[PDB]
Order: C-alpha cells, then sequence, then structure tokens
C-alpha cells in the first residue's frame, strides 16, 4: 500500500539514511557499553558495572525506537555486523582497557552520537519532518545527561 | 480568572478550533478502530483483533489528552456524536468490510489525522504554542509507526 | 460455522436488537460521561473530574461487552455516530451545562440505560437466554449505584 | 454435621449427578483444548497456540469451580480417567487434526458443554438452587463467546 | 432527586427491609467470625485463625456491598449495635466457646445467612429486581461453600 | 502454658481491661465512620464518602491490632453488640445527621478514642508495658491526625 | 522442515516414548491430586485442601513442560483418557479415601514419577540429551521433595 | 574532561543561567504549593489537600530535571534558600490565606513559570539547545494543564 | 470546631514552635541533600549520587509528616525559605564543596536534626504528647543510622 | 570522624553491649527457629514449617536492625558463631524434638528475649537514648505476640 | 587475586574458547532475530514481529549470562563486530528475505547455536566444569524449544 | 513410611554427610557476609555495604535449599553454632578486618563452598543422584560467579 505521510519517497530516504548512522552509532555504542559492563575492573567495578548495565539497557531500547521509526518511514532498518561497521563513525574497543579509559570513550561516544543527531536537523528543517525531529531531541537529552554522568567519575 | 498564559483569547480560539478538528478525526477513528476490533472475522481474527485492540486503546487516551489541551487553551471540548460528524474528515464505515479492508481504511484513517495535525503549524508558527506543537508531534509520532505496522500487514 | 448454542436464529437477531439499544445507550452516555468529564468547571471541578472520569472508565469496559455479547449471538455489533444516534434513547447535551445540570443528566442517563434493559427481559423470558440477562443483571447494578452516588450530590 | 441449606438430600444428590456430568464435558474440553495447544502447526501456530493456552487456562479454574459446588451440595467430586469418560457427551480426539479441525472440534466442544449445562436449569428451577443457576450462566457466558472467537477464525 | 429505576417506592421500601435483615445477619456473623479469629486456641489454632481471617475479610466487604444496595434503593442502611441486634436473627457467642463449637456455630451462622437470604426473593419476583437478586445469589454461594469448608473439618 | 513475659496476672488484667474500653471505642468508631460513609449525603458525598472509607479501612486494622494484644497479654478478646455497648464510651447515633454533623461525631470520636487512651497510661507508668505503650501511642497519632483533617472540613 | 538438533530420528523417537509415560504418570498424578484437593475432609481439611492446592499447581506447569519437550524432539503428545491410562504406571483411585490414605496415595505418586524418569535415564547418555536430562532431573528434585513434605505428615 | 556536546561554554552559561531562574520558581511554587497542602482548610479541605499534593509531588520531579539540564550544561544547579531567593520571580505567602486565595497565588505561580520559560527561548534560537527547548515545552505543557484545573476550581 | 485532645493550647503552641524549628532544621538538611545530590563530583560520584537520593527521598516524607503534626496541634506550619532560614540551625553551603566536605557537613546535619529533637523532649514529658514523642524518636533513629552510614565513608 | 548524637561514649558502650546480647538472642532464636522449619514431622507439619518460616523470615530481619543500632551507636556488631555462644542466654538445641516441644522451646525463647530487651531499658532512661528504647519496643511486640500464638496451639 | 576453583589455568582457557563462539553464535543470532523483528512483512507480520521480539528479548539475557561464565572462568568475553564475525559459525543476512525465509534462517540459526554447544561438551567431562555444562545445557533447552515452536510455522 | 526414591539408605546417609558440610560451609560464609555488610567501613561503604547484602540474602535461601535436600534425602538438617562450627572447613573472623582483606576472604569463602561442592561428585557418580548433583551445581554456578565480582574489586 502507497505510503502517503506528507513526505515523498526520496525525502523519505534521505531521512532514513540520516537515522541509519544515527543507529549504526547508537548499536555500536549499545554493544561497546556492553562490553565495558562485562569486563571492567579494578574498586570501580560494583559502580561501573551497575552504571554500563543502567545505560546499555537504555541503549538497547534506543536502537528499538530508531529502527522503528526508519520503519515508518518507509525503509529497512540496518543490522548486521557489517552494516553498522560501515555506517558507524564511533570506533570499536578491541582490547580491555583500564576503567579510566573506558569510561572516557563512553563520554566520547555519547558525544559522536549528539554529533550524528545534529547533523540530521539540516535535512529535518527542509523537509519537516516533526517526528524524527522529536526522536533526536529525545536521544541529544539522553546521551548529554549520560556525558555529565560519567565525565563527573573523572573530575578531580 | 483571566488567563494569562502569553497567547491572545482568539489566537487561542483559532488553536483550539484546530486541536477540535483533530479531536474529533481521532475520536472517529477511536470508534472505528474499536467498531473493527468487534467486528473483524477471517484467519486474521485473532491477530486483527488484538491489534485493533492496542489501538483503540491508545486512541482513547489520545482523546483525553487532545481534549485537555482544548481545556488547557480555555474553550470547551467537542463531545457528541453530532460534533464529531461535523468537525471530522475521515468517514465512517457502516457495515462489515473484509479485513483486508478493514486494514487499508484503518492506513487511511492514520494518514488522514496526520493531514489533520499538519495543518495546524501555519497556526503555530504564527502564533507559538510550544505544548500544542509537542501534542501534534506525538499524535504523528504514533499514526505514521501504526500506519507501518498496518501496511506490513498488506505486503505482497 | 453453524452457531449451535440453544437460540434460534431470528431469536438471537431479536436479542441482539435490544442489546444494540443497549450498547448505543451505554455509548451515549459514555461520550456524554467523557464531555463532562472535560468540561465540567466551578467548586466541584476536582471531584466531578473525577468522579466522571471513574464512570467513563467503567462504560468504556462495559460497551466491550455488551459489543461481544452481541458477536456471541452471532451478529454484527453497531459502531458508528449514525447507528448510535438512531438506536439511542439519550438525549445529547451539545453546549455546556451547569455542574447540577451535568449531574442530573448522568442520574438521567443511567436510568434510561436501566430502562432500556428492563425493556428486554420479556423477551429473554420467551426465549431463555442466561449469558444475556446476566449481562443486563451486571449492567443494572452498576447504573443504579451509580444513580445513587450522582443524586447525593444533588441533596 | 447434618447439611441444612434449604434442598433436601435426594434434590441435592440430583443437582450433584447434573453438576458432574457437567464438570466431565469441562475436563474433556479442557484436555483436549490442553492437547491441541501442545500439537497443531502451521502457518497458525503461534495465533492458536496462544488462544488454546488461554483456553485451557480458563477451563482449569472451571473445573475447580465445578468441582466445589459438587461439594458445596454434599458430594463427592468425580475426578478420574474412567469417571469422565463415562459421564462426558464430548468425543474425545485420539490423533493430530490439521489446525481447522482442531478449531471446529473446540467450537463444538463448546456447544456441548453449553447443551450440558441447559438440561440442568429444569432442576434448579423446581429446587430453587440459585447459587447452581448462576454457575451454569457464567458457564454458558464463556463458552459462547469462546465460541465466536473460535468459529470468527473459519469465517 | 426523584427515583426512577422502575421499582416504585413501596416496592423497594420492602426489598430494602428484606436486605436490612440480611446485613444485620451478615454483620453480626461478620463479628462473631472476628471474635473466633481472636479468640480460638488449641491445635488446630493455626489452621483457624487463618481460615476465619478469610472469612471475617470477605464478609467485611459483603457488608459494605448490601449496605451500598439498600443505598441504591433509596433507603438509609442501617449501622449500629441496636439496629442489628433488633434486625439480626443470628445469636451473638458472649463467652468463648472450644474450636469445636466455634466451628458448629459459624456453619450454622452460614445457613442462617442462607435462609435470611432466601427469605428476601419473593419481593423480588413482584418488580423483577435482579441486581438484588444476583446479590443474594452471590452470598448464598458464598455460604454454601464456606459451610462445606467448615463442616469438613469436623468429619 | 505459663504467660512469662515480666507482668503479672492481675496487672495484665487490668491493662487488658483498658485495652478493652480502647477496643470498643475503636470497634464503635468504625462503625460509625462506616454507617457514615454509607449513607451520608449533599454536595460533599464523593469527598466525605471517600474520606469516610479511608477512616473505617484504617479502623478495622486497628480493631485486629488492639485485640491481638489483648490475647498477646493472656485475655480473651471482647467481640459482641453487647460487650461493646458496655465499654464503650462513644455516643451511638441512630438516625442520618447532616454531613457536617457526622463530621463532628467523628471529630468527637476521634478525641474520646484519645481520651481513652490517655486514661490506660496511669496504669501503664506503674507497671512497665512498652508495647502496649507504644499500641496507645500509634492510635492517638492516628486519631489526631484523623481530627485535623476532619476539622479543618468545618473552618 | 527438518529437525538438525544433534540426535537422529531413531533415537529422538525413544527419548520420546519414555516422555510420553513420563508425561501420563504425571497427568495421572495431576489429577489424583486435584481429586484429593477437592473431596479430602477430617480435621485436616485446611492444611491438606491448601497442600493439595499448591501440588496440583504445579503439576499443571510440569505436563505442559514435559509436552512441549516432546514436541522440541520432532513428536506429537499424547492427551486423552485412553492415551494416559495406558502408558500410566499410577493406580487410579475411584473413591474417597481417608486423609491419610489420600496422603499415602501422594506419597507413592511421587515416587512412581522419579522410577520412571530414573528409567529413561540409560537412552539419554547413549545420545547426550541434555535438555532431556536436565528435564527429568528438575521433576525428580520437585516429587523427591514433595515426598519429604508429604511422608512428614504421617511420622 | 573536555565538554564537546556542541555549545559554547559562554553559550551553555547563559542558558545555565536561564535554567537556574526556571528552577529558583519552580522550586519556590513546590514549596509554596506544599505549603499550601498542610495549611489549607475550609469544605474544600479534602478536594485541595489531593490536588496540591498531586501538585508539589510532580514539581518535585520537575526540579531535579531542571537542575539536571543544567549540570548536562557543565554547570552546578543552584540549591540554597538565599539562590533560590534572588533567582526567583515568584513571590512567597508567609501566612495562610483563605482557600480561594491560595488557588488564586498557585494558578499565577504556574502562569508565572511559563513566562519564565517563555524568555528563554530566544537563547535557544540563536544557540541551538534542542533537549532544553523540549524540557521548557514539558513544563509550559504541564503548568497551563495546571492553571485550567485550579482556575476551573473558581468559575 | 475546638480542640480537645488532652492538651491545652498554650502547650500545644509550645510543642509547635518546637515542631517548628525541626521542621525547619529538616527541610534545611533535604534541600541541602538534594544539592549535594546533583552538584557532586568525583570517583564517588555514583555512590554519592545514589546515596544522596535516599536521603533526600526519605527528607521529603519527614519534612510532611513533622508538618502535619503541627497541624494535628493545631498550628500553621511554617514554609517559606525566611521562615525556615529564621528557625534553622544548619548552616547553608552556598558553594559547590569537595566530595568529602559534602558528606562531612551532611554528617553534622543529621547531628543537628537530633539536637534539636533532644531539645524537645523535655516539653513533652510535663503533659505526656506521646505521638510526637514517637515522631521525634522516629527522626532521631533515621538521622543517627544515616550519620553511621556517612561517617563509614570517611574511615582510614 | 567524631559521634555526637548527644550520648557519650561511655554511655554508648553500655547500649551497645546491651544491644550485643540481645542480638546473640535474636540470632541464636533465629537458627533455633530456622531448624525446626527443616526439621518438624508429624500431623501439623504443614501449619509448623510455614509458622516457623515467617518466624525466621521476621527475625532475620530483626537481626539486621539490632546489628545495625549497634553500628550507629560506634561499636562493631558481632556476627560469628564464638561471639553468640558466648553472648546469648538462649539455650540450644542439638537434636531433633517432637513438635510440641519444638513449641514449647520457641515459647521459651520469645520470652527469653523480651526478659533481655528489659533488662536493657534502665540504661535508656539514665541516658535518654529513645531510638534504642523504640526497638526493644518493637521487639517486645513481636515477641509477645508471637509467645501468644505458639502456647495457643498448646491450649 | 589468584583463581582458585578447582580448574587450572589452561583448562579454564580453553572453555573460555569454547564459550566466546558460543556468545560469538548467540549474539549473531540475537542481532539477525532482532534484525527480522523490524524488518519482517506480510501477512504474518504480527505474529512474527511479536514472536521475534521474545526471541531478542530473551537472547539479550543470554548474551550477558555467557559473557559473565566467561569472566567467572577469568578470561576477557569478547564484544565487537570483528571478534563475533571471526568467532560466529552463523550467516548473516544483509537483505530483507520473505517472512517464511527469515523463520527458516532462524530455524538453522537455533540449531547452529545446539551445534556449537554440543561440541564444547567434551572439553567439560575431562575436569568436571559443571557449571558450564549446565549454561550450555539451558541454551540448548532454548533453542529446540524456540526451534519446535519456529519450525511449526513451516508444516 | 517407607522411603523409596530410588537410593539406599547407606547411599542416602553419606550424600546427607556431604550436604551437610556444605550446608555448614554456606551457612558459616552466610554470618561472615552478614557480618561484613555491618562492619565494612572506608571509602567503598556504600558499595560493599550493597553487595554484601545481595549476597547474604542470595546464601540466606541457599540454606534452605540445601537443608531441604536433605530432609528430602531423609535426615535431619544440622542447624546449631555447635554443628555447623564443627562441620564447617570456612575459619571464622573474629575481628573487624579493612575492606580488602574482606573482600578477600569473601573470595576465599566462594572457593571454598566450591571446593567442598566438588568433594561431593563421586558420590553421585555411583548412585545417580541427579537432583543433588545439580543443585551443587547451581551452588558452584552462584560462588564461582560471586568470586569473580569480588575479585575484580581488587584488580
Ligand atoms: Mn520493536
Ligand atoms: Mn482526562
Ligand atoms: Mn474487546
Ligand atoms: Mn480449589
Ligand atoms: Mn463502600
Ligand atoms: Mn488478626
Ligand atoms: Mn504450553
Ligand atoms: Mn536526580
Ligand atoms: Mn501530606
Ligand atoms: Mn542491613
Ligand atoms: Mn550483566
Ligand atoms: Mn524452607
Amino acid at each position: 500500500m502507497e505510503i502517503n505521510i506528507g513526505i515523498g519517497e526520496q525525502d523519505r530516504a534521505a531521512i532514513a539514511e540520516g537515522l541509519s548512522r544515527l543507529l549504526a552509532d547508537t548499536y555500536t555504542l549499545y554493544l561497546k557499553t556492553h562490553n565495558f559492563h562485562w569486563n571492567v575492573t579494578g574498586p570501580m567495578f560494583n559502580t561501573l558495572h551497575l552504571m554500563f548495565e543502567g545505560q546499555y539497557t537504555e541503549l538497547a531500547v534506543a536502537v528499538d525506537d530508531i529502527a522503528e521509526r526508519i520503519r515508518a518511514l518507509g525503509f529497512p532498518a540496518p543490522g548486521t555486523y557489517a552494516a553498522y561497521a560501515r555506517l558507524s563513525s564511533i570506533k570499536e574497543e578491541e582490547g580491555v582497557p583500564e576503567a579510566e579509559e573506558m569510561i572516557r570513550q563512553l563520554v566520547q561516544g555519547q558525544e559522536a552520537v549528539v554529533r550524528t543527531a545534529r547533523s540530521i536537523f539540516p535535512l529535518l528543517d527542509k523537509v519537516s519532518d516533526e517526528p524524527t525531529a522529536d526522536l533526536l531531541t529525545q536521544r541529544m537529552q539522553v546521551h548529554e545527561k549520560t556525558a555529565w554522568m560519567l565525565r563527573s567519575l573523572l573530575a578531580s
């Protein structure tokens, strides 16, 4: 059945392309957070195990909301290692860094996602897509909050 | 007691007029969806009965939220058959269509509400009512997501 | 599939027609109650706002149970403004009455549903349909209780 | 301790006999519904696996409610394969029907129990046993609704 | 405001009177079960302390439902020691019986409520007060069930 | 088994006697509150019906707790219309006052229970019984709270 | 679709056959427990009525789990009076035994399931069906624990 | 660690300054609402006690949400009587006014927070901070809705 | 309508006055703890953010309980910045201290409330206002427990 | 950091010593209640297994609250076999008594702990330690109630 | 701190290696299931969207359990696209297959995890790592059960 | 009543001996963890007070499960300081060590329970006591997981 939601097909394709990078970034940050949840050690173990658990649990929900916005725009949601490797601007950590470096990478991850969200608004303006803009706004809120909580641990 | 929320009375009345049409369209969709929930048959009965139940439940809450924004703006919320028939842009189904045609009508219903929501933004531009804009954006989000779920059923 | 529940076709039809009137009254009362829930003002705002909330919430469940009794009997459940306007015995209010007039209208609404339910028992006796008689009994219980709470506000 | 609930011992024995057949039909339908839940296949697996689970779960409670009404009347509740095979009017399915034949057998199961329940209201009439009449009424409402949901799948 | 629930004023007055006696017997049984919950002793303490708890908990709700049916009919609900002793047909226990005698009195108490309930159905036949008839049926069902559970301890 | 809790038989018996007046006042206030819940009318119906419900709900748990302190002290908990009408200092109301008068009686009822609890303290300040002292404290806290909420309605 | 879970058709068939006996014993025990739950009398009514409720509630879940393991192995799950009566090793009880004999039979029921469970293990080692082995293990744990709680009543 | 969220430091300081006045007005209204909750009296006591309780509970969460947006922007959240008295645009009530005047001041208070929220938007246009805009929008929605509920009490 | 709860006006007023001071210390500690919850940083961010959250949540309920005892005694409960500044004995912190100083101040705050509570008892002994006595006793138990948990963090 | 709760070190060390015996009694009773829960047999198995479970569950919480009041006072909490063995006035039971004797020993235990509670109140008076006085008062309330329920089994 | 759990470093490392492949397969099945949840269309949208939701939700918990078992063995858990792609035996789908093909791949994906689980058991036998054995057993049980439900949709 | 679960009395007694040791190690760890929960200090207070709370809460449930496995085997469960101190292989700590030494001891407690569980397995091979093997497996899984979390804190 044809889609008549007030946005033409190529404009929807462009928004979906942006949301696909956002999904890729969000999912890469999900897996990294999950990874650090399992692997962190040192005297901060209990606090960071729990903190990273709260984060990966939140991100798992965010990946589902982003992917379904893509579907609501009429396009397939990417969901493979190859697609996420290709589309993600966040780099993965292949080793087991010290707790402090883990916190530092996650701060940078939050901020990388904010960057990707900001990059999509020029498009939404010209095309007019308030739901997508509200989605990006919610992700920016969560990641900026999460970044304050993470960097606060590094404060002198 | 005089209302001092930063919007003049005739501008509030224009917004309320717009939200009254959105409320009638949402209410008409609610009862149609409820109707189809009762009356659908065929091998998709269990899945459509449940699916339309989720939708009518969500719309029941949406009708209350839209009505209460009208009240927040200092105007009465319409709430009769005659007001909704007059204000709605969606047509009712008096008979019992096939399940496929139920699904198609509900897809068109989602899209009709999105169009009514959009028609209110030019007003909100000129006037400046962020809460109402957030409400329209939420309804657009729900209806565009529901449209994807409904139209997926028809894919061949 | 054939319907073999011990009630014949014309009989089920006549019961369904009675329940359609009850559904139409119940649904009209639901919307009137929803409407007064939004629009009531005055010093009783908070209690009436909340009380009309409990009522429309209960009525929304009752509409689903009446509708689905109609379906168990083998007939489509009506569900449009036109069908309810034709079938319904409750006069609609297009303005915003004072709080005490809203209460009276709702009392009269409760009693209209009861009057419609009572209107169906003569048929049910003849026909024998204990589930529908029990549905009508449950609705009469609710509407009579709700009528006492409403009219109590007017004393 | 003697039982003085306003119904004599042989009248209670007779109500217990009717309830014992109702219990055997309800229990046979419970096990068949449980069987079909486990064994149904095809594209309707997810929807029927779930639907038959709602039904068999509802029926486990019904068996306990019927059986304890028999106890309330002063009589033992039957509860063996042999007892239920003897009292049941519902035929058993020893194989694995296609999904549609499962839906159809279960519609007829619903209508069988309603038949058994209807057969009992004469007696309860004569001896004015209002609890047992309410129990039969609730079982009929359930099975008639279920039969509509089942048969809707075959339309 | 006028009461127009389809039952004239004199008929409601008489049903209200029946229910007032049902309420007094239910409340009296309520306070006796409560009394025995506190006061039972012996090797059955745990079983009966808990069993009598479930019973008074249930009856507390029963008294509220009965009283509000009276209110729905347009009449004040009695609720003093003096009204209940006058209206009650159950006699209270001023002492502290042995466990077995507590059980026997509670059994008898269940059957006394069932009796007061049956006393009422005649007033309902004339006017088809189905809500009240369902209320009585539910109380009869609860007390007949509880009688079985209590009397079972004496076998 | 002998009760060895560091309070002597006569002293316990004197506490039981005081707690028994507390129970009688609490139970009499419970039933008065219940009564007024059912019977209040007027524009404040919703607020008072709900307010009195919360009050009566809380006292029912309190009667159980007062009564079980008496049993902990080795004595029977009173539980009859006669025994409460004797011990209670709450004048019962046999008719249906105006809502404002219901509120006043209920205020006085809170104060009555506190007056009784206070009367029991001399006895406690000669015997060492911290649990009974804490129970009296909890009741006074609740009834003084309740009295403020009640009297506020009258300002 | 072919089944490739690492066990070949014949072995899956042999394991499903043992699980079918386990299902039958478990289901028969379920019904006998359900039966004794309804039918026990005497001083221990309250305690055995609840104890047998807990057990049959657990066994109803167990029948589902065993049946679905049979489906996971690729075979249909038996589910008729005739099929359980043939496969079961538990003797049914058509009467109403005394409370202690009900306990005694339910003890022996637990031990017959264990016996059946143990008979299946030789087969599983051969093919290393670990999920089936864990299933048997959990049922044995539950039945051994229930046995202890039941026989404790007879010490 | 450097803050790289796409907003410069002085731009963040200006947003934080605006949000610090939003926080001060929100906290001042929280406390005023809490105060009126404790202190209101008259026949509306029950409904305003509860309504003001809904409001202060919601505002308590709002104060935490606003303060943590400030922290997300990299600045300290104000949290003293002196800081809030300096930054607040809302005056406190030091006495105990009549219920109507309490309602009037809470209306004025809702509308004061809306004006403060509105005042911050020009900054967010120029700078680009969508999260803060969404926070402002949610506060505006809550206070405008609450203003309707409150002022409806005065119609 | 009169108040006859076995205590006279002049005595209730004296108790209300002492509970007014308790309310003011409890609120000032409430606000201080909330402040530290938002504002604490360092490697202990997570544990202290969470710990101060539990405390400010508890204290919010205590202020409601103290305030309504005053009301039960027949007097208006104070609730303004100025009323609490005047009546309170806790020193407010206008800055953002290091985490260890935040802990130390919150210990002192616990003890300050206890000190205020002890000072009221004499006045209850005369008239046997047992409810107020039990209220004080409960606050003392919470604050002394909270003080132990706080000071255990400083131990070396 | 220094402790300044209005109670000097010597007085706090004396209270700790008392609470340390109360804790060793409470714990010893906790393990003994726990032990009898596992090991009781006979026809009261179900009722006592469940009664002892409720009791030990309660005692496990009480041990934590006693230990942590000892930390609030500024002293370590004992927590080993040797410490509890040294401090406990509760005699341990190394075999498996019969149910009646288990009931007896647990009644003794409730009363032993009440006795230790009482022994500490003089200190608390001297120094005014109201929190610890309320802890003891709560233990005594629970143990005196529990003893009533246990000894009731022996009547 | 040294790891002394009865298994040496080299053996723990070999098991960790095996569990790393189990993690990779399980995470790959996780993401594919998640993908088919978003992307499936056609008449089965509603049932498959929900079924795949239940599956991916269960696998999210499973990956956490397998990861933490590797950590309990003393080794890092892998957690990157490259590491999972290297270790996984499941082939990713880069397109959007038809619903039936999605079902078919999810069946094979269930069977591939079982295949990997089986391959690990020898290394466990030679050292008596019973917790890892039980983890593998639980995964096989979930996956064989899920394969039955999936393949049933294709009959 | 004889015990017939497939294991001889000599064998069941030997298994109950192994589990008595396990029960003793588990209770000893339980109390030590509970002790450290109360007594730990320093900058890790909040994290370790919480972590040790979760651990003792879990071990308290574990002791009940191990005790009741012994009762399922037909032997009494030990439960006194002297029985546990005799059987326990875990050396207690009578002082208050530094937080890090508390962690290290709790690591060794975990591994000591694992050591005792492993000693028991042979005796279960000879006999096929599957429930007991699974209980040990579960305990091993919990302790080896808790060990990783605890030793992680020391990295
Ligand atoms: Mn989803
Ligand atoms: Mn609403
Ligand atoms: Mn429905
Ligand atoms: Mn039952
Ligand atoms: Mn009521
Ligand atoms: Mn009780
Ligand atoms: Mn199932
Ligand atoms: Mn916060
Ligand atoms: Mn409050
Ligand atoms: Mn603790
Ligand atoms: Mn985890
Ligand atoms: Mn246990």
